[PDB]
Parts: C-alpha cells; structure tokens; sequence
C-alpha cells in the first residue's frame, strides 16, 4: 500500500432546501492510501452523474468543507467556472485533476494552506475550486493559483479568480486574479 501525505475525506453536499446548508454535507470515505484513492474513485459516482444543486468536496480530514471549519474561516477559494455545455468534456477530467493535485501534494512549500477542494455540480454551469486557508497569503494563494492553473490546462488567457470566504458570505469579487 502507497500512503497519500495526507488522510483526505469526501464528503457529499445535497440540494435539498428543507435542510439548513450544514446538514445537507454528509461524509462519504476518508482514504490515505493510493489504493484506497482509487478504490474510492472507481467506485462512486462521478460530479457529472450528480444531481444539480449537490457537490463533492475532497478535504484535508479534520477540515470540515464549509466555510465555519477554523481552517477555512479566514481562507477563499481558486474558482473555476466551468461552461455548461462543457460538462461532458471538463467536469470530470478538471474534478480527477483535482483531487489528484491535492492527493499529490502538487503545491510543495504550500501544501499546508491547501484545505480541499469542491465540486459544485449546477445547471447554471460546474464549478470547482481549491480551499485554501488564508486570503491573505499572497504568495501560497498565487502559487496554487498558478500551478492549479496550469494543471488544469485551461486556457493561458483567460483569468480565474481567487475570492475570499468573507467576501462570498457577503456578496450582493477577486481577491487574486492568476
Ligand atoms: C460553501 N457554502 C455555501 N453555502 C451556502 O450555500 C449557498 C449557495 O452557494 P454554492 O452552493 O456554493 O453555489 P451556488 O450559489 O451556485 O448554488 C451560499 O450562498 C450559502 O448560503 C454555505 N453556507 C455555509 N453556512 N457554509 C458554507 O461553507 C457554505
């Protein structure tokens, strides 16, 4: 068995508005073991087969996904916004590149503001993003910006923002643009 660097969890968010958003997250695996990565991957659904309003969510253990956890609190999030009818072709290859970027410790010297990362599966178009844990490191949050970035292959043009918790919590949006 290959040991991951981390323990990671996926947790499992429904759209169902009956609910409070907190209850609405619901754990699924925590693996840290390659093997276990995989076996957890090849057997549950992927972001795409999700229904709309629910999201995936691959965080550190200990870190709740949710903006309350002390390790998110003061963080923001790298978003990517993926067009909808890009789903098909994006949503899974940009979720596994993901998960395999948090899974491998792609952000060295700054792993540790790396929280996790969520899958928002929406009919207005997917989004998926890297929780980091403070807004205010300019040089952790730039360097996962720019290594995310570029793993995802996503167009060198165009811009993806970085948007802090606080400011999403109360919005009516960039805090680092990459
Ligand atoms: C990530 N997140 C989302 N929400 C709530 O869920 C709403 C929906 O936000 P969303 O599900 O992230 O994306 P969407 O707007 O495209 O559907 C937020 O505006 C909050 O009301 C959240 N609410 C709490 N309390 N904590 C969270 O971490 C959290």
């Amino acid at each position: 068995k290959h040991p991951l660097q981390n323990r990671w969890a996926l947790w499992f968010f429904k759209n169902d508005k009956s609910k409070t958003w907190q209850a609405n997250l619901r754990l699924i695996s925590k693996f840290d073991t390659v093997e276990d990565f995989w076996a957890l991957y090849n057997h549950i659904q992927l972001s795409s087969n999700l229904m709309p309003g629910c999201d995936y969510s691959l965080f550190k253990d200990g870190i709740e996904p949710m903006w309350e956890d002390e390790k998110n609190k003061r963080g923001g999030r790298w978003l990517i916004t993926l067009n909808k009818q890009q789903r098909r072709s994006d949503l899974d290859r940009f979720w596994l590149e993901t998960l395999l970027c948090l899974i491998g410790e792609s952000f060295d010297d700054y792993s540790d503001d790396v929280c996790g990362a969520v899958v928002n599966v929406r009919a207005k178009g997917d989004k998926i993003a890297i929780w980091t844990t403070e807004c205010e490191n300019r040089d952790a949050v730039t360097h996962i910006g720019r290594v995310y970035k570029e793993r995802l292959g996503l167009p060198p043009k165009i811009v993806i923002g970085y948007q802090s918790h606080a400011d999403t919590a109360t919005k009516s949006k960039n805090r680092f643009v990459v």
